């Protein structure tokens, strides 16, 4: 199982919706995929399919589909507060199993 | 009519599929949306819905839908040759009507 995050970095501007791409290369082992900003114990939960309310986040694909492998998310209304590295992380049934390499979100000036 | 490209820059690595996002804020005037790499007379056509064959390119949404406003594309198999600024451009029936601000694709080292 690999957690693929094709984009190392996104440069976004304030107000935009940013899409963070993540794919899994295997449907087993069984477990949820979570999104976090940062690593280590202080990291922030960004999305959990399993449960919770994430009003700024939507999923590109239907995570409840049996053979879904797309864990990409859209985060709306980006502010300077959102800069960081976002990790797509697979858990086993929970304990962390594998993490993606992270996608850095950086903030840029409007054209 | 605005041509929105939320991401100023994508840092991608070799072999990845990169997604270039573009949305139009209006369905009129009538005309096709093309993708180019670069600006000016020397610019390279990257995608044309109207016609042509672009084996490395797929569209995120169905461009033949009446009320489609999503002109985002996926370019597979990125190499250093793909670095540049990609512009989503609306034509009128053709003459260029409006361009997006461009999304730069840069190449990064693998994690």
């Amino acid at each position: 199982l690999q957690m693929i995050q094709p984009e190392k970095l996104l440069l976004v501007t304030v107000g935009k919706t940013a899409t963070l791409h993540c794919t899994v290369t295997s449907l087993l082992p069984v477990g949820p995929v979570l999104w976090f900003r940062g690593v280590g114990p202080g990291r922030e939960l960004i999305y959990n399919q399993k449960e919770g309310h994430f009003p700024r986040v939507t999923t590109v694909s239907d995570l409840t589909k049996r053979n879904n492998m797309d864990f990409s998310i859209r985060i709306s209304s980006i502010t300077p507060a959102d800069v960081g590295t976002y990790y797509c992380v697979k858990f086993r049934k929970n304990v962390e199993f594998k993490s993606g390499p992270g996608t850095e979100m950086a903030l840029g000036a409007k054209p």
